[PDB]
């Protein structure tokens, strides 16, 4: 049965006027800025920008991929497709 999310996780994360896209649950690094209750820090390949989103925007990897994980003419998300695949928990920094 499910878990709560956790860092690492890996998504395809909706945000409005965008098609569900690559990302993790990151990490909160030492010292840097929290996201607002309930929400979770989410990292998006590809572009390796960052919003903070509630589970409802937060669909499983594996589960979705599938539906979701088809390429896409918007910047950065086939770029996107290939971390999430190839190399999840790498430093994009």
């Amino acid at each position: 049965m499910p878990h709560a999310f956790k860092p690492g996780d890996l998504v395809f994360a909706k945000m409005k006027g965008y098609p569900h896209w690559p990302a993790r649950i990151d990490d909160i690094a030492d010292g840097a800025v929290k996201p607002p209750p309930n929400k979770y820090p989410i990292f998006f390949f590809g572009t390796h920008e960052t919003a903070f989103l509630g589970p409802k925007d937060l669909f499983p990897y594996d589960k979705s991929k599938d539906k979701y994980g088809k390429p896409n003419k918007r910047k950065g998300f086939n770029e996107g497709l290939w971390e999430i695949q190839n190399n999840p928990h790498a430093s994009y920094s």
